[PDB]
């Protein structure tokens, strides 16, 4: 009986508001010091919440880390200037040379990309697993493996990880372990990360937090055993994010309650719908009964989002993707998610192939990844089901 | 003219749209009308095409084309401030095995990178001191890769003498990818790249935004190094919001006006200072006498604001308060480059130990300044105040 | 379809150019390339054509384009906040001699611009209970004017019919300027236009911002009385920085999710309120026996979260601080609309003083709570524990 | 001690919390703990303590502190823009039956205000030569209220003899409002009520924001007549937003290094000018032999960069295009202020249609140039180009 007003009250104390509902927003990259003693103070607490210098944060930033940490429960929050250089340098924060990464299969592409043009050359290797290995993950984990990467559902294709399995087993291998997750689909809210054993929760807050389509930021929630080092090293690489996103997040945070309900409302009746028609063959919903790891989701989330895929039941020609996607009146193509407006992307499955490492897909269609916005949901079927009437 | 490039700089007709300034377009996504339209993006990601948030907005092209032109480059990548540029740059040019040699002047920061972060990595860190010249091709190894020079060096402000090392490096290593902190010159008083510097980085926290409320890095790389700065800092994720690079488009505005001002105030507070009885040495590089001032000369159009001085004895913790604490004008804080006058002190172990592989020639405790745009006998008279305190 | 319409509102290519929310252009002056394209701006200044900053740029436009499309109007004038949206549409219309017939429920600050501006202009106020209904025809004069409305009422949430007064006014005075606050409805859920209102005014500040961090008025005319208010509100210089015109589009794409959670919690706590014994009475227009809630009922659509309750007894000022000071959730402040719930007290004989010509019918202390976005058990905790202070 | 004064003006702890600037708070609501917190919040509403958005937030009242200051004013009032200021300023002293006497020079917006807004109220506005002096006794009348004066005008760029207009209305009215649009001195450059002006009102639009991007309006009032702006601007709802506040603030912080390279150049160019055979009569204040250049030369502290100049002849349509329509560096736009070089044309009767009940004394084309921060030889060669082009 409390997220809605966590999210509400998340950060807002008096010291960043000042008397205003929202923090106020500082924007400084020179902090005074009024005497030596205070600079010597506020040297001592620089990543503690004192003010010493704008890359380490003003009281806009302290407000926002006080938020996600409570929202996420960690002991803190990491800034980044978009949700890429979160996962990158949370990444890069706990390997050195002759450390091993072990990823989800379905990681997002410029996580994987990471991985590969990035730590790869830098004397980290990385393997990879299927997102339904669950327990079995144990006789992957190396004498080497210092971070174990998830993306709960995964990207795109929307599976679901069985998180207890997974961190159980490598808690019994590897106890030492970093397990990190992308937790950007659940907003961080909806899937508490942290509560299940996982180190850090990494979000792209461009998407839901921000929830408007008009603001970049990347955050890192780390538990206690883990902040100082991914504090440290993210500042080592001059991580951080401008005030006024810092702001932006923040006041995206009093809505995301609202918005979210009706992003589950909306995708789940459309899902719904798609999953009874004739020219789907598939379709990828987490609270969808039947979808990969839906059981997981039903067990472990206190919610859903918005986005979600199917699969068509035939290949698209060059001609019918043409003539499917240019003519839609509501959805919009375009990347990134999370906002008011609804989007769609195709995928080929040889396109999803090229970016599953040492994997296969299991579907032929053409995939059509779907984000439903706010737009009234009866209004945005008659969209589908007139791209429907193009293709068939 | 420069002041006449200032003003018009990345102000074309497709990013202003009838008004005086780039229009601020904050998006993540952007959207595609057609798939031959998304097709058209995908290929031009990295030209000034509306692709995704993460590669820019109309606003970040217009910054873009700017420094591109301000600094003669092929391209200009922009982080979430000069830490991260430096940081990132480095990175992008760097792999296990490779060797990084830096002058032993850099900004703490970029040292700390090298040491904490590419060491356990892998990619090892040499050092240099900032007056070496010619001398540099004696250090190059065979698996040097990145030499990074920063000129005038952080707080002891000594100039290189680019020319000289960029042609005893391309002699020994003709491929190597020099890099230089460019900063203190706000990319315009040194044409880096004029003199075969690859990469001039920036943090444009300073002059360009010019008001100290703006945080963002700069990077601005030839033809031959452009695509793998590009390609690499964007794996890393590194960009900056729209506001902020409509704010450095803003500042540069300015830059002509403030700079000037910057380099008459400081100048003539350190010909004060050079003659001062308590005062051991000044470091500035436009003051004759200074370390590398004839590089200065020749190679530089002009001076900002920031410098240092070594006073004649170590203060200790009580004088260094009774001088610090009441000063009532200068102000205590870190960064620079605004239009405030900023001061403060570090002990000379303080400094050896940011000096790797070398010494301190200094015994005295060293005071940096940044001359804003106070009126200057105003400053002159909170300096003479101070050293009344600790006589 | 109104959350269709609501993400959409003002969207097109020309505002939005490739990203899902409109340009910020910040501007004023505004270049024109020859003397021909000058002309042409000169002869559109007024119709949405880049001409000067006091006529705005395009994101005003799309915000414009916005609010005409959601309230049905001929043109939408923006101001600094809802107050000046009120006092500058009412003086657009009125000159020495007219009369202005005005809802003695109005806001405060209505009120005082009539009594305290308009007063010493020649321009005479005249008061109505906000429950006449066509019993108004016989309080027009020939010189009346305006007719002002309010519905809900301000504080007290009394709610017209606004039908019946629509159709007096006619009778007796139908060239006679109508305007009506809208703001509880946030000009959507009550369709003042559609019902013969000539302008329907908005303090855009409260649901269309919905954060409790912009100000910003709005005024929505008809194609009869447009040109009159966009005029005379422009040589009184009112206008609306580009960015809070930004972020009042950008609130109208939550505006359905959010008034439909405002709904629901607030009826659940005036339900619960209704039965408590220590409330005497509820004014929330969606509760049945609410004054004019027949009438609510009937007109509106929809319901927002502001609403008020009259306790059993009249709390003394250590009654008051006692119950105000301890809320843990409610803040005390002014304005509402955002997603924050607040808590303000007013004395019945607060009230009075502002009900011109007219007396109140309770005693006790009435509470006006705004019912925010929090977990409505929350809420019900913290009013539970308030009684518990004052019982 | 200007420079000092701008940098430092309106930094206090309490608004910078550590920064440099002050924080930026955007607020419509503004919490009190406790009831007694509330009640003195009201008592104190105009007086600096935090109490509604529409009053102002930590922002504003850094802004306002800092335009008291350079003003030496007892309160500044903020509007949504200059036209703003001027129109509320003037409406917040007179009632029906009162009289305003405005300089024929002044803006022309001011005087739509007086002939379509004011005279319908009652209002009546009478009109006098800039250069009247002290024989503007002679068209005071009993119910005169506002003295509105512009120095120097607008377009033609004539200056008030100031001590001999306020002498000779202290001598008559002595209760008199004495007002000045002030815009063109950035308040600083003519200490208005020094002089015994009551308000100096001022377009911070131009070089205050000194961008081009941000429109706002303010008026410093002396201590008799704060009360009466203060109250009767806020029943019009008027008001800035918070980062315009902001904004304006931070551009305080180069005015002096602006104002002195405006001043620097245009004086080059009107030197250029006057000696020129194209040209039959430079308007600059600075400039000798221009009217009232001698009361600029006492009475300024400094110009900055508008002005005109008349052509030896009148231009025809087709030599207009030719002239304007080809400049590489200036730009056609409104306002003034910025760092760009601007270029306007009006004929003589365009001038004489805005000079009431006066003629105009020239026959050529009028330009009006603002000269901005460019290199000024670019800019002489952009003229001399423009030149040849109607030779
Ligand atoms: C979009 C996305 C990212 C990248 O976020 P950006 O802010 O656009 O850099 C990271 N993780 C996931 C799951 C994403 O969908
Ligand atoms: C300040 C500084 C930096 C770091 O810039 P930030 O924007 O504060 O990260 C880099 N190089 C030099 C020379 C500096 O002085
Ligand atoms: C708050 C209020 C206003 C004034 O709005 P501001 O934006 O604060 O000036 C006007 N009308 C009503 C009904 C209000 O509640
Ligand atoms: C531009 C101008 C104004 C009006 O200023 P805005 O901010 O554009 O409304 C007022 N006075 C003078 C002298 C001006 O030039
Ligand atoms: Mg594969
Ligand atoms: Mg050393
Ligand atoms: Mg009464
Ligand atoms: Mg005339």
């Amino acid at each position: 009986k409390h997220l809605d007003t966590a999210l509400v009250n998340a950060g807002r104390r008096k010291k960043y508001t000042q008397g205003s509902v929202n923090s106020v927003i500082q924007r400084a990259s020179s902090l005074v010091f009024d005497t030596v003693e205070a600079k010597k103070h506020a040297t001592r607490n620089r990543a503690k919440g004192e003010l010493f210098y704008g890359r380490r944060g003003t009281l806009t930033h302290f407000s926002l880390q006080e938020a996600m940490c409570e929202l996420e429960g960690g002991a803190g929050c990491a800034l980044f200037p978009c949700g890429a250089a979160a996962v990158a340098n949370t990444i890069l924060a706990f390997v050195e040379q002759g450390d091993h990464v072990l990823m989800t299969n379905t990681a997002y592409e410029p996580s994987q990309d990471f991985c590969t043009k990035i730590l790869a050359k830098l004397g980290v290797t990385t393997g990879w697993f299927d997102p339904l290995i669950g327990a079995d993950i144990a006789n992957l984990i190396q004498p080497n493996t210092k971070v174990v990467f998830l993306e709960s559902p995964g990207s795109i294709t929307m599976e679901v990880h069985d998180v207890p399995a997974i961190v159980a087993a490598v808690r019994r291998v590897a106890p030492e372990a970093i397990i990190m997750i992308d937790n950007t689909w659940a907003a961080g809210v909806l899937f508490k990360a942290l509560d299940f054993g996982i180190d850090i929760s990494i979000q792209a807050a461009t998407k839901y937090l921000i929830g408007h389509s008009d603001g970049m930021i990347g955050t890192a929630v780390a538990n206690a055993r883990c902040w100082e080092q991914l504090c440290e090293n993210a500042y080592l690489m001059g991580q951080m994010i401008d005030a006024d996103t810092a702001y932006m997040t923040s006041r995206g945070l009093r809505t995301l309650g609202v918005r979210l309900r009706q992003h589950h409302e909306s995708s789940l009746r459309v899902a719904e719908w798609l999953a009874q028609h004739p020219q789907v063959a598939r379709v990828n919903h987490p609270a969808l009964p039947g979808s990969k790891g839906h059981e997981f989701w039903k067990r472990d989330f206190s919610g859903s989002s918005g986005l979600f895929s199917f699969v068509l039941n035939k290949r698209l020609t060059d001609a019918e993707l043409a003539a499917y996607l240019d003519n839609f009146s509501l959805f919009s193509m375009a990347y990134s998610w999370g906002g008011f407006e609804s989007l769609i992307l195709a995928n080929q499955p040889e396109h999803i192939a090229a970016i599953r490492p040492e994997a296969e897909v299991d579907f032929s269609g053409t995939l059509i990844r779907l984000h439903i916005g706010l737009e009234n949901v009866d209004d945005l079927l008659a969209d589908l089901a007139a791209g429907f009437a193009r293709i068939v």
